[PDB]
């Protein structure tokens, strides 16, 4: 599934039920954002489907080159996502939004462009 990706790279993501930044290797493919703790990891740490989502720039007090993923449909609606836990639990994410920090302004722009392009490409988008 990670074959022929639209983009791969390091990004910082702000935690949900425990708000802290974690460095994760992201892979954009099949209109989903996959993230790994380490680049050569066989299995992803989580998956964030992009369908029905939007992206916007945001200013953070400590992290630069940030943007957020959010669902426009319903107010404060929990974004559909899935993640693995060390104990083996495969649990659904509880994020209303996803604040991401890119390594540079250039990479932020590139990532925002790729994500939007992927979303608009989905033939099942906005239904």
């Amino acid at each position: 599934t990670f074959f022929n990706p639209d983009r791969e790279g390091w990004l910082l993501k702000l935690g949900g039920r425990v708000k802290t930044w974690k460095r994760r290797w992201f892979i954009l493919t099949d209109n989903c954002l996959y993230y790994f703790e380490y680049t050569t990891d066989k299995e992803p740490r989580g998956i964030i489907p992009l369908e029905n989502l939007s992206i916007r720039e945001v200013l953070d007090p400590r992290k630069p080159n940030c943007f957020e993923l959010y669902n426009p449909s319903h107010k404060g609606q929990v974004i559909k996502a899935c993640k693995t836990e060390a104990d083996g639990r495969v649990v659904e994410g509880n994020h209303v939004v996803y604040r991401i920090s890119a390594p540079s302004p250039e990479e932020k722009e590139e990532w925002m462009k790729s994500i939007k392009a992927s979303i608009s490409r989905d033939p099942f988008y906005d239904m």
